[PDB]
């Protein structure tokens, strides 16, 4: 058993080498063992997804929704056929280009939000020095924030200035950093900052950010809290854990020096003393859950903002004195909107209740108690797989559905050929199930695919087993007909509880698969006097027989005749008895899915080989 | 009547100046007239959309569907309230981020199509 | 771009804009919502508020603008607003408004029109 | 009066009044009250009180899912049921909370309920 393909193969290759080295020398060097272990760890880390992706994948697996990994851009596809959805990290196939592009433009989104009445921080553009004073009149005085018009990742932007000389030097620095000599000055808003997550137009979680700080509640200074904090298991490196190690950098040391306290200075009255002012969880900030104590008007406003920008999943930054009051009484503003936010901060608040963000996302993708599954019919057997598969496809084509079917001849999507030189393994199944237009999948499953790579799907709605004959043996580890029966039993065993297993009652080996099969069992037989079939029909039903020149279906105590068995072109007026079994199997499989009798008749009369 | 707001205001401001210059001197210099005409042409060209946008806007107007110009990124909004749609040049609000990003990656789209 | 298809220079032109507009609005439908414009000398505000309250009884989101302020359904959107085209644009651009009720004063008609 | 019910709620069983009919023992009363819990369809739910041992003993011989409600948030049976499964309700810190497995959903402050 393995969890990662490359890691599993490497471990398998290394085990035999280790055993050979032991039997050759009596012991294995420790350095080689450590090399192998670190190589395994590197392999495991390499084939790993971003934490949001594992969260969503685990949530999907908890609901029984199939998921596959596309090879293009680390995209994950949920579902099959026309019911599939795609996610990358948090962006879905429904997320718009226009909304994402607008969110990346700060001035554009600010102007859009201002036109809709949403409170936004006041600001003004200026290009000449003498105009700055006038701008100070518009913003309302001090303090102010200086930023350049064209800049990414905060190039040359100050945080807080409260007098004339610092404002002048910050403006000069920004102008020397600005590419167009023009600078926006905006009113600095003080207050607690919150990060609100909006999914499908509804607020899911609200988190309050507190800047990285220390508290002297234990009557101790930083010299001991540095080791005290290291004992918490949450601390670590990377970008997967919310609690990162406290990096005492030169900038942070200068900030705490100008903060107004010293290394040995005890906090006054027992107040938190901050180490940085960025208020970031990656830096080492603290999240607080405030989902419950939010005013309904604020929720309505945030939902309106998310709908106005045009983002299904959005992260809004708010600055307010209190989140339990409307943003009008307090001087609250909307700072920025992010199109692809991470929710690692909301899953582990570290103070409060955790919120199920992955559940909300999965509910948005699949609204009701529905999964992205499509009808699947897997046909296996020794002799007549191809004809049965083609007959099933032709019969289902009579209904207005697009049918994708794979067989020995080639892979077909509806009416037009998709692949000529294809195999009947998992590759063709993946090709069929990934098409955005296929509604019903019909797959011929040969034993070679099962032995080499196994089945390409977790479960099937209909599993047909025609017959098992030991006409060819000696391949692989299959040397006995019992082994072949066990190999063919995989299709029957991998049937969901609401599915059907269509088995041949005449063959004792195939009929022995009645047990260890979840879901209903339907028998088809060329002999209408089979004891097992009659016993099954008397208590239950759903069998198919060939009684008096007729293809009949027994639904218990009732008999439904389909065709005269001589009007079917493939039977050649009944001269070929082998094709009648395939016709019986196909008709029974189609009937188990609810297709009307007249459709089956029309499909059977028209189909040609 | 005007077709462009800035062009119309400029023409209105220029007409009275031209008439005052005529009644003051008896004629208007040709260089100033050419300057005003080229300024009007520049104003008309400045407040113009990409040809796809005029095509779609004309088609929408032929069907009596209201259209407005948003001030963010040259986006055009059709309709009112819950029945509105947005287009930039040919991208709609229904166009996905994933599809656009995949189309820009040649190797990724080739591997997907294969 | 579809400028190449509109003017093939050899063959028949194709209506790409028509196809795009059909994709945006499938049937013979437009992006219009119910609009009620109230004008008068004396009782515009009371009539507008009464209309909004009556329509609110039906399960619809109503956006209405009057002298007091611009309201989107139940929650106040703008306190210090005018009854001109600006409030109308604010009402009609909201992605949740289904019925618009607007008080139209003569000042807005004289200054900027409807 | 019905063959099956979608939701069957059993609050508590106390032997405050006995001697009627053939019900003279609290076990007989528990068996009589167990009819509602037992007559629940496989897709239904049985809402039982985890604090009462007699009511909690009805966990077996019941078709369909079982949901426990308790006034004590430290009940061992409720926590064990939530760890493997979920759908319980508790009163933890002045809150009416619902446990859906590893998640807690708070409803009311328990003092705003009249």
């Amino acid at each position: 058993e393995y969890e990662n393909e490359q890691a599993g193969r490497y471990a398998a290759r290394a085990a035999v080498r280790l055993c050979q080295s032991i039997v050759d020398t009596g012991t294995y060097p420790a350095t080689e063992l450590q090399q192998d272990l670190e190589d395994l760890k590197e392999l495991k880390n390499q084939a790993s997804l971003g934490p949001s992706t594992e969260a969503i994948v685990k949530e999907a697996e908890a609901r029984g929704i199939p998921w596959t990994q596309l090879g293009a851009r680390f995209m994950i596809q949920f579902g099959y056929g026309v019911n599939q959805k795609k996610i990358q990290a948090t962006l879905s196939n429904q997320t718009g280009i226009l909304g994402v592009e607008l969110a990346c433009d700060k001035e554009g989104t600010k102007r859009i939000l201002k036109d809709a009445g949403v409170p936004v921080p006041r600001g003004t553009v200026a290009r000449y020095f003498d105009e700055l004073q006038d701008a100070i009149e518009y913003v309302g005085g001090y303090p102010i924030v200086i930023k350049p018009l064209d800049g990414n990742h905060g190039r040359g932007i100050t945080i807080d200035v409260k007098n004339w000389q610092e404002a002048e030097e910050a403006y000069d620095l920004a102008r020397k950093a600005s590419k167009t000599k023009t600078v926006i000055v905006e009113r600095y808003y003080t207050g607690k900052d919150h990060r609100v997550l909006v999914v499908n137009g509804k607020v899911v979680a609200v988190a309050e950010r507190v800047p990285a700080h220390v508290v002297g509640n234990g009557k101790s200074t930083i010299a001991e809290l540095i080791e005290e904090t290291n004992r918490d298991p949450q601390r670590g490196d990377g970008h997967d854990n919310i609690l990162t190690r406290i990096t005492v950098d030169k900038s942070a040391l200068d900030i705490l020096g100008k903060q107004g306290y010293s290394i040995d200075s005890i906090p006054l009255k027992g107040k938190k003393c901050f180490l940085r002012a960025t208020a970031n969880l990656s830096t080492g900030g603290i999240a607080v859950d405030r989902t419950d104590e939010i005013h309904p008007e604020n929720v309505w406003l945030l939902s309106r903002v998310a709908k106005i920008i045009g983002l299904d999943i959005a992260g809004i930054d708010v600055v307010t004195e209190d989140i339990s009051q409307p943003l009008r009484e307090v001087e609250g503003v909307i700072v920025e909107v992010n199109a692809a936010p991470g929710f690692r901060m909301h899953v582990a608040p570290s103070r409060g209740l955790a919120r199920n963000v992955a559940g909300a996302v999965m509910d948005m993708l699949f609204p009701g108690s529905k999964n992205g599954r499509i009808p699947i019919l897997s046909v296996t057997g020794t002799n007549g797989k191809t004809t049965t598969t083609r007959l099933l496809a032709h019969i289902i084509k009579q209904t207005g559905k697009v049918v994708g079917y794979t067989t020995t001849d080639g892979t077909y999507i509806g009416e037009y050929l998709a692949e000529t030189g294809d195999n009947t393994g998992p590759q063709s199944a993946h090709l069929i199930l990934s098409d955005p237009t296929v509604e019903v999948a019909v797959l011929e499953t040969a034993r070679g695919g099962i032995l080499r790579s196994g089945l390409g799907f977790s479960s099937c709605e209909v599993g047909i087993v025609l017959n098992v004959t030991a006409d060819h043996l000696g391949i692989g580890d299959i040397d006995t007909i019992e082994q072949l029966a066990k190999l063919k039993s995989v299709v029957a065993e991998s049937v969901m509880p609401k599915g059907y297993a269509v088995l041949n009652a005449e063959d004792p080996l195939v009929a022995a698969m009645a047990d260890r099969v979840k879901g209903q069992v339907a028998y088809f037989s060329m002999d209408p006097n089979n004891e097992l079939l009659l016993r099954h029909t008397e208590a239950g039903g759903l069998a198919a027989i060939y009684e008096n020149g007729y293809i009949s279906i027994l639904k218990g105590d009732w008999t439904l005749r389909i065709e005269k068995a001589v009007n079917v072109p493939i039977t050649m007026a009944g001269k070929a008895p082998f094709m009648i079994a395939n016709a019986l199997a196909a008709c029974l499989a189609v009937f188990t899915q609810g297709v009307k009798i007249e459709h089956i008749r029309k499909g059977l009369s028209t189909f040609v080989a």
